[PDB]
RNA sequence: UAACUUCUGUGAAGUUG
């Protein structure tokens, strides 16, 4: 496959899982807001986490909605980033696992989950293309290479 | 990379196009 087919097939696979990558700038800001809410160990319902993030992104990002931010939260959920507390007959509460309570750690797990989805879908994407896809530059090749090699 | 809505989702369904 050419780069364009790889990209389209990747986002199809991500979306098929109820997840979304919103673009490099917006995704970064969304993840920073998840941290802002959860880095201190607060236990939020999925609904309240999404509200926290959406409200802060809406001024800058017309893409921001409960739907689009929900997709980002789902990506982190699928990546096992949350300690989930079940409550009988009620909404579960979510905390960030202690190991993911910094941007570097959370972002790495996020990126690894998208690479994992690519692998699930049979897509072989170079570190160069990964850097472009997830960061909009070619400066994150070594980072993506590390993720690929640890997967 | 269809948008949105509901939902306790390693995910579902619905509305619109």
């Amino acid at each position: 496959q050419n780069p364009q087919q790889l990209s389209a097939n990747l986002w199809a696979a991500v979306r098929a899982r109820g997840c979304q990558f919103l673009g490099p700038a917006m995704q970064e800001e969304a993840l920073k807001l998840v941290l802002l809410a959860l880095e201190d160990g607060s236990a939020l319902s999925r609904k309240v986490l999404v509200l926290f993030v959406v409200q802060r992104l809406e001024p800058r990002f017309p893409q921001a909605s409960k739907t689009s931010i929900g997709h980002v939260v789902q990506l982190l959920y699928r990546a096992s980033c949350f300690k989930v507390t079940k409550r009988d007959e009620d909404s579960s509460l979510m905390q960030l696992k202690e190991e993911f309570r910094s941007y570097e750690a959370l972002r790495r797990e996020h990126d690894a989950q998208i690479v994992h989805i690519a692998m699930e879908a049979g897509l072989r994407i170079s570190p160069e293309q990964w850097s472009s896809l997830l960061y909009g530059d070619l400066a994150h090749k070594s980072h993506m290479q590390s993720i690929i090699d640890k997967l």
